[PDB]
This record gives structure tokens, C-alpha cells and sequence, in this order.
């Protein structure tokens, strides 16, 4: 009923999910000429040393690398956040062409892809309760450009053939998400939403300023995934991004001058 196809893409989502036209929808364009430095912010605290990855799953829309979130193992704190947010999963959005694929844009520039590290606020006890709260989630967004290979992404690339089609999963233990980060943790932040249905307005977005680079071969392997299930007509999993939504009555704040 929803996807990224010719007849069920983002422009249709509002019919089943009216909040698609809401006040706090994501992604947005980040205008670097109007986002204002905020001294009230802190540095991010990203604590992934004890992360326990479990599995990788093709959900028909993207693939999720899932983590054990039953203890404080991989957490995000600081920045704009109060309290402790636990990593549940990460996934990507990417294009069919190197000049599109990201959800956020920067001065209207689209990146080749965007990584979302999804975390939920432990005060709400589980993910499903968290998404019902305005401060339920914190998503760390990281842009990808094509250039040099990202070594810490290669284990993901090499498992993709095992999860080509919707509903496939594979063991994915002992993956270190620190290998997906850029050098700098400078960021922009604003209040927004999930970027897929149900489009809930439960997210504190933290979008890193510095992109990571991935190789053309790495991206090409992402583009071989399938939206479809096994034994169905092949539909390449590409262009699984929602475009920028109106900022409305929001301000984007920068952690950096
Ligand atoms: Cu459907
Ligand atoms: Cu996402």
C-alpha cells in the first residue's frame, strides 16, 4: 500500500497516513545560511563500544541491521537530548544514480545515500511506546557520497547477496557501527518524524555535517537488492528515499560555528 514505486510513492502516503502533511515532517532541507549555532547544545556522546549487533533483515523497503536493545549497550546521549537513547537498528536510503538518494538535503544538495542510526528513549520502556512520544526517538543521520570505499561498510556489502529479497534475514553478529561514522560529530538538529509510514512525529533528528565516502562498487551492490520477495518479479531496491518536506514552524540548530 506504500512504497517508492510508480503508484505508491511518497506523494501518495498521505491518503493512508494523513500526518504526512503534518507540522513536523521529515526529511527537510538544511539551509546552512539560516540554521543558527546554538550554544545551549552539547557535544554528542555516542557510546557504541558495547554494541551487540544480531541480524540483518530485508524488510521490502530497506534493510535493517538490528541490535540488542534490552540493556544500555549502544547509546546516544548529549547534544540536544535529555536522558539515554538506545540503538535499535540502522538502515540506509539510497538512489539509482549517484546524484540522488539522501532524504535530508543541504542547501538543496542531494547525497548518494543517507544512513539512519535509530535510537529510542529508555524512559518509555520499549520502542513501540517511544514512537508515541514527541521525544521518543533520536536518529543520527549521516550522508554518504561516492568516492573512496568505506572499510567499515564492507561487511554489510558482503552479506547483501544473502538477503536479496523481502523477508530474508541473516545472522549479523559482531558488527561495529563505529566504523560507519565520519571523523567529526558536528551536527544539525531539529524536531521531526519517521520518514516512512507511519510517519510519526517522534524524532529528535541529529544530522552530521561531515559525510562519509563509499565506493562506486559498494553502492552498486546496494542497488542489486530487491524490493520484491523471492519468486516474484524483480524490482531493484533503489530510490527508497522520501523527498524534503516543508520546514513549517521549526528551526534547525547547529552544534558548530
Ligand atoms: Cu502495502
Ligand atoms: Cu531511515
Amino acid at each position: 500500500h506504500w512504497g517508492y514505486g510508480k503508484h505508491n510513492g511518497p506523494e501518495h502516503w498521505h491518503k493512508d497516513f494523513p500526518i504526512a502533511k503534518g507540522e513536523r515532517q521529515s526529511p527537510v532541507d538544511i539551509d546552512t545560511h539560516t540554521a543558527k549555532y546554538d550554544p545551549s547544545l552539547k557535544p554528542l556522546s555516542v557510546s557504541y563500544d558495547q554494541a551487540t549487533s544480531l541480524r540483518i533483515l530485508n524488510n521490502g523497503h530497506a534493510f535493517n541491521v538490528e541490535f540488542d536493545d534490552s540493556q544500555d549497550k549502544a547509546v546516544l546521549k548529549g547534544g540536544p537530548l535529555d536522558g539515554t537513547y538506545r540503538l535499535i537498528q540502522f538502515h540506509f536510503h539510497w538512489g539509482s544514480l549517484d546524484g540522488q538518494g539522501s532524504e535530508h538535503t543541504v542547501d538543496k544538495k542531494k547525497y548518494a545515500a543517507e544512513l539512519h542510526l535509530v535510537h529510542w528513549n529508555t524512559k518509555y520502556g520499549d520502542f513501540g511506546k517511544a514512537v508515541q512520544q514527541p521525544d521518543g526517538l533520536a536518529v543520527l543521520g549521516i550522508f554518504l557520497k561516492v568516492g573512496s570505499a568505506k572499510p567499515g561498510l564492507q561487511k554489510v556489502v558482503d552479506v547483501l547477496d544473502s538477503i536479496k529479497t523481502k523477508g530474508k534475514s541473516a545472522d549479523f553478529t559482531n558488527f561495529d557501527p563505529r566504523g560507519l561514522l565520519p571523523e567529526s560529530l558536528d551536527y544539525w538538529t531539529y524536531p521531526g518524524s519517521l520518514t516512512t509510514p507511519p510517519l510519526l512525529e517522534c524524532v529528535t533528528w541529529i544530522v552530521l555535517k561531515e559525510p562519509i565516502s563509499v565506493s562506486s562498487e559498494q553502492v552498486l551492490k546496494f542497488r542489486k537488492l530487491n524490493f520484491n520477495g523471492e519468486g516474484e518479479p524483480e524490482e531493484l531496491m533503489v530510490d527508497n528515499w522520501r523527498p524534503a518536506q516543508p520546514l513549517k514552524n521549526r528551526q534547525i540548530k547547529a552544534s558548530f560555528k
